[PDB]
């Protein structure tokens, strides 16, 4: 009264193929990698560019060469203190439904159980993928990883504060965007604000805002900004004094992201996705309002690392699995009445190559303005 | 089966993500909640109906 | 030698069940034994013309008590030659206490589902380790009876307020048209006659027959006589049966609880015999070396942990159960068969 094991592995691979056929932003940023190691080096290092240029030396004829200042690998000499957080889980079934399906599936015990097999496998894969998403988005939105038992995947309280030393993870806003003045106007042009960010990055190579991420709608905040309103007025050739008297809010909403993407030149990307953690309120990984910018480049940041598989080793010298695993547990004979399957992983996402020159490294920052709903 | 299973209760969504269960490695095990799927629910209330119909000519 | 015989274990379980069914009882006969192959989570059931031609989940429970296996192999290695006969006595005593608390559990389910109607369990019970709660409805029209006023209300020297003879007479009058509403039998396990002895209406009616008037010939009808005469008197007046059945209850409290409530009564009106059902449902067992089977009786087998480096010797009579209410009406969905008033102040 059980399906095949290699068929179960092929089915789990099929469910993972259907899952990975759906791509994502954060899957593109942090692709998977595997180590037999577990030391969990908190930062990679890769920095050699034209902002790290250097040049040769003015040396005279027939003398000794003035040698190279070796500050790079000498300042790179450091040790990392971090530890992997392995995420493992195992569903179980009450024996009442086992006997219930053993009676109800007396004619076809294969399919009516294999459907439950596929359901459990695919739902467990989805929970795994959203845990990895939680890790990656949570560190990208705050710079550090923090844990407490208040978060409903943690009844225990096994808490591990992991920080990465990013210089300024957040950005100062003197006030929000849609602060109302006069009768009601805007506090700040967001586009002129981002060109001030570019203007500060005139001398700097990694302060210049390249691309931007936002989960939910902030476009109504843009439409509340009379700067963007006046941009759209000049865009369609309308005048609120002369041509029009009052256009709708929704012309402004429609033209806001377009005129923003055209004038600022950074790519606005929308990756609001879904999680509730047994609270009913399915939330987005980015909260409302506040938005995450990128100012180095657009490309892969960081690396997801598979920590090695702890298992019942073998008779002799050991080797561990190199990805997410699967194995079944039959307790049809045992005194506590259940059946269970288990499929976890050991892993951690790692950041990108830090600058080998200094400890400062910030590819991404974020600003907060969600003052009213 | 004519299960009379009128209201399906299958919260199979990315909306119901939760997270994986955080656990301390090396320590004793703690499984994941199977009650996040279901713990105990009553039977389904339906009368599963039928369509049968016959043509005729003299 | 720790060898125990399995067919002899089945025979001793048969003897223990013979002793358990030897002590027969009313409440056992209300909700009787039944064994199906399909549970299907069906508890509240409905049950109630030779033409002239031309809603629950199954509530289960199993029993196992552990002993000290080191003490067991201590005694079995000390008393070497007569190990089997000496240990089979302890097997018998184990099965005795097993069947005792098992029958207490099943009968507990029955008297709990009678005098309260519903079944909800708590983690606070020391009978069980975990106590995860599950509730079951009742489906009865009236779970209990109405009262004009209480019965142990006094006026004068000794007198009870309302006459249950006259009240059940009014129920006879009101249920002459509907004989399903006339109470056929009343059930009282513990003591119930101190209030019928208080009725000097009824004692006065008895000495009307006996011709010794309370003010003329005799002085005071002694209530200690009526403590065991009021059954015959009440039966002579109203005309329905009285049945007395009561047992003990082994728990962490140690208080011997009657299964009928103390004081008041338990009334049937619609019929006589088995109300509802206990449903034995299937036990999970070994799947097989071959294919699956469901147990059709309360399955019993032994467990040795001689082989295990953590030792613990015990036994288990594993099975799973289900309570079934009375067969509901096909005319209305609420089905009244049992009722009870309440004057336990």
């Amino acid at each position: 009264k059980f399906p095949t094991t290699k068929e179960i592995q092929e089915a789990v691979a099929a469910i993972a193929d259907k899952f990975n056929q759906e791509n994502d932003l954060v899957d593109r940023f942090f692709p998977e990698d595997s180590t037999f190691a577990s030391e969990l080096e908190l930062y990679l290092l890769r920095t050699q560019d034209a902002e790290q240029t250097g040049m040769t030396f003015v040396h005279q004829v027939g003398s000794t060469s003035l040698p190279v200042e070796a500050r790079v690998a000498k300042v790179d000499l450091a040790k990392a203190t971090w530890s992997p957080l392995a995420f493992k889980e195992s569903r179980v079934w009450d024996e009442k439904e086992i006997l219930y399906l053993g009676r109800l599936a007396d004619e076809v015990q294969a399919g009516v159980i294999n459907e439950q097999i596929a359901e459990s496998l695919t739902w467990l894969m989805a929970r795994m993928r959203n845990r990895r998403r939680w890790l990656t988005w949570q560190v990208m939105r705050t710079g550090r990883i923090t844990i407490q038992p208040n978060d409903p995947y943690n009844p225990n309280g096994l808490k591990y504060v992991i920080d990465y030393g990013v210089t300024d993870i957040e950005l100062p806003l003197p006030q929000k965007f849609d602060a109302k003045d006069g009768n009601g106007n805007s506090a700040v042009d967001p586009i002129q604000y981002f060109r001030d960010l570019i203007k500060a990055a005139t001398y700097f190579p990694d302060r210049r805002p390249v691309a931007i991420i936002v989960g939910p709608g902030f476009d109504e905040v843009l439409a509340d900004n009379t700067f963007v309103q006046k941009y759209v007025e000049y865009e369609k050739g309308w005048v609120v004094g002369q041509n029009t008297v009052q256009p709708p809010r929704e012309v402004y909403r429609q033209a806001a992201l377009d005129i923003f993407k055209r004038y600022t030149g950074l790519e606005v990307m929308v990756y609001d996705k879904t999680y509730r953690d047994q609270d009913g309120s399915v939330k987005y990984w980015i909260p409302v309002g506040e938005l995450i910018v990128l100012n180095q480049s657009t490309g892969p940041v960081g690396r997801f690392v598979y920590t090695a598989h702890v298992a019942g080793q073998r008779n002799g010298k050991v080797v561990y699995a190199t990805g997410p695993y699967l194995t079944v547990k039959d307790h049809l004979q045992d005194d506590p009445p259940y059946y269970a399957i288990i499929a976890g992983f050991h892993g951690l996402p790692q950041l990108s190559g830090y600058n080998t020159e200094d400890f400062s490294f910030h590819r991404f920052k974020w600003l907060k303005y969600a003052n009213n709903v």
